[PDB]
């Protein structure tokens, strides 16, 4: 089957949380989801692990093809509610901050597009959401 | 990752279709995601395939662990709209019907619960409608 793709979108004042990664590019925390783990306990440890923060897993943005949405992956977008936390030393990222969608950083594209980010913003200003699918 | 697994809810009168396989027991059309498919274009091939019908995969009802919901697979109920078409042999079902939530057939439990069908009938009923997940 294609494999699985999560990403959590993080917002603050409107501002989305990203993480940079070694060659400098930024993206929503996430990953390929661990064979034992479900979407969200997938989403939530991979909160914590790249962005140091606690975070509750809220509504599913998106269910989306990779081929068809970025430059075989199926790509969950996860809107999550943020508890607490902060940035601390890992592995996996270097960096992490909140970004106005006028103003992002440069972007790691196959991972998430500016109008993936436009999306998570509208479902996290939405009372209502319809998940988006293709 | 965890493999994907796709069910199609089609209603007609608030009745649900079901397909029935070899062993007697009844299912939603559906299947493992095809790896060159995304989950949209699965679920319509496997509904026209497995019912002989044309449907329009319309809304996310759920995206579940099925090791937390059913007797590694995350499982996609999609809402499906039907635009016609008829049951005609193959070699994957062998019938199919639509049945009453109030009066349902032996079911293929690891590929849906009553719950799981009874969640499906509250999407089509519902003008908004919260995907769920876990």
């Amino acid at each position: 089957t294609p494999k699985l793709d999560t990403r959590a979108a993080i917002f603050q004042e409107d501002k989305i949380l990203l993480v940079q990664e070694n060659d400098g590019l930024w993206s929503l925390p996430g990953g390929w989801c661990d064979v034992d783990q479900s979407v969200k306990d997938n989403v939530v440890k991979e909160v914590k692990e790249e962005a140091g923060l606690d975070v509750e897993a809220q509504r599913v943005v998106a269910i989306l093809d990779k081929h068809k949405n970025n430059p075989r992956v199926t790509k969950v977008f996860i809107l999550c509610r943020l508890l607490g936390g902060e940035f601390q030393p890992n592995s996996e990222t270097v960096a992490s901050g909140f970004f106005s969608l006028d103003d992002l950083p440069p972007l790691y594209l196959g991972k998430n597009t500016a109008e993936q980010l436009a999306l998570c913003l509208e479902a996290s200003r939405s009372e209502h959401w319809e998940t988006r699918f293709d």
